[PDB]
């Protein structure tokens, strides 16, 4: 399945997606990515929309 980012850092902000079994296994993938760009910031999902955001 695809899920979404949505980046609203204080020096980053946009979009990106990948493809993952479930949700738990893309909020990994999408803390490392954030983490490695130094976006440090509060989780939240929206599972109609597949997407999470994490807001610095």
């Amino acid at each position: 399945m695809q899920y979404k980012l949505i980046l609203d850092g204080k020096t980053l902000k946009g979009e990106t997606t990948t493809e993952a079994v479930d949700a738990a296994t893309a909020e990994k993938v999408f803390k490392q990515y954030a983490n490695d760009d130094g976006v440090d910031g509060e989780w939240t999902y929206d599972d109609a929309t597949k997407t999470f955001t994490v807001t610095e």
